[PDB]
């Protein structure tokens, strides 16, 4: 099968990884509108229509499914993109909701959901997790992580400052925390991390990838099975400068 | 007169305050990018064309001078918005040059050099400060001074956290700081509290701030007065979040 997958830009290596390493797909155009990044610092109808030119970039390119890897775009523009176009296009909340249903059978557990700003005032997150009988669910907009995860503050006092000044103010310790951008497995055991060294937890909360959901999703949905070619064809789009992509797939992702 | 105010978003805000109070124009009308804010983090070819983009929106307008408030346009889009432009076209970047010029004599005081990364990557300060005949200058990117201040994180721990992992390597004590970009002025005196509490500086250094040295520039070279009408006729525009905008133009502005 060959699919596109949609990003605001290199973040979205953080789901390609996921769906490379499960080996989904013969080939895949990966387009990241660079130029425009960061998304989840914008208004709905900017993203939307955002959304809806990604679609025509990926025309000429006759794939049969789009992934938006992009937790932003995926909470305001999905529907969308779904309305104009003829494919799929599968988000990144909805897996994430199924993987919840499956991992977390106590519908009572204190889920805190993690994103843009963008992302969290949605609350498609929220909304897809009460639809589906959950009672005490929390959100919380760690804006800051982007720029820092960018500029790879991945460690030290800076990173631990800034979590710290996110997560201080919380009243409730969640058992399920939702890693609801690109960018935050990056930073997934420092979160860990984080709770574990603040608090008397015998585990860490459990985390949940946006990539591995999505994952276990098209594998259920499709058939799509752990056996296609040892060498996909990937190819790397851009707004902005699609060399220093490259470059980073190749630095990060060894193609 | 009726002139125009470009930037990446509202950070050019820093640079209309200060036009606003100099009383030196009666109509502005200013645009700020902010579907595609940052600019500070981009390439030089991505950053030209929304430089270009930007003359196209002010043609129905009939602006008779364009200024750049953006550091980083001014840096990377300046000569090839002036290529194009009928009108003159001035930045940021050439005012501070000769602001500094006229305050600080010794071709020997260090000066450092605050911007974005796109910015600093262009070393257009420093090649303009050499062409001058300063011989000890230092450049530093603190590319996250302005998603900080985006969140409003204008003191406390985070800040200055943040301000230590970037003035800790220093190997130069600095008698000039440019603030050379359009957020900086918001923090102004921490930075500078930073520099006289964590170092034995005689004195405060020097800080040139891109707005009051624009102002002093467009004094000199357009012989203008401060005699413009007591409250001017401004607009605000862009490419989204306007709505946000115009609110905080009310709220902060005055206007
Ligand atoms: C994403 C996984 C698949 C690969 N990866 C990584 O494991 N680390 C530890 C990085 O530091 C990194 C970086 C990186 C290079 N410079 C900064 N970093 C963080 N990239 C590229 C990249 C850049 C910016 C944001 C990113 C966000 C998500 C994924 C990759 C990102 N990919 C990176
Ligand atoms: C003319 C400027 C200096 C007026 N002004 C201000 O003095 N402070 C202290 C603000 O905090 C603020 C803000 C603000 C509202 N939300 C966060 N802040 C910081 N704006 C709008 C603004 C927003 C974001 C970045 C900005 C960067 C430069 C100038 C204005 C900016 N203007 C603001
Ligand atoms: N990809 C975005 C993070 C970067 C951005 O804000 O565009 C997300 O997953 O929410
Ligand atoms: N206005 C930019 C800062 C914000 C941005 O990166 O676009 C500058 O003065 O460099």
């Amino acid at each position: 099968m060959k699919i596109g997958v949609f990003d605001s830009g290199v973040g979205g290596f953080s789901v390609l990884k996921s769906l490379l390493k499960a080996r989904l797909f013969d080939e895949i155009i990966y387009y990241g509108d660079s130029a425009r990044v960061p998304y989840g610092t914008k208004d709905p109808t900017t993203i939307k229509q955002f959304g809806l030119e990604a679609l025509d970039f990926f025309k000429p390119h006759e794939i049969e499914l789009l992934i938006v890897a992009c937790n932003t775009a995926s909470a305001l523009a999905l529907e969308e993109m779904q309305k104009y176009s003829k494919i799929p296009i599968v988000g990144v909340i909805e897996p994430s909701i199924l993987a919840i249903k499956r991992q977390v059978e106590d519908k009572n557990a204190p889920i805190l959901v993690l994103g843009t700003k963008a992302t969290i005032q949605s609350n498609a997150y929220d909304n897809a997790l009460k639809q589906q009988g959950y009672l005490n669910i929390s959100h919380l907009a760690t804006s800051l992580f982007v720029p820092l995860i960018e500029e790879s503050i991945l460690e030290g006092e800076l990173l631990e400052t800034c979590m710290h000044y996110y997560f201080t103010p919380l009243e409730i310790l969640p058992e399920v925390i939702i890693l609801g951008c690109t960018h935050f497995p990056l930073i997934a055991q420092k979160i860990e991390g984080y709770f574990m060294g603040h608090f008397a937890l015998p585990t860490p909360p459990l985390l949940i990838h946006s990539g591995d959901a999505i994952v276990e999703y098209l594998q259920q949905k499709y058939a799509l099975k752990n056996n296609a070619c040892t060498f996909p064809k990937v190819e790397f789009h851009a707004s902005g400068d699609v060399i220093w992509l490259e470059r980073q797939a190749k630095e990060w992702l060894k193609l």
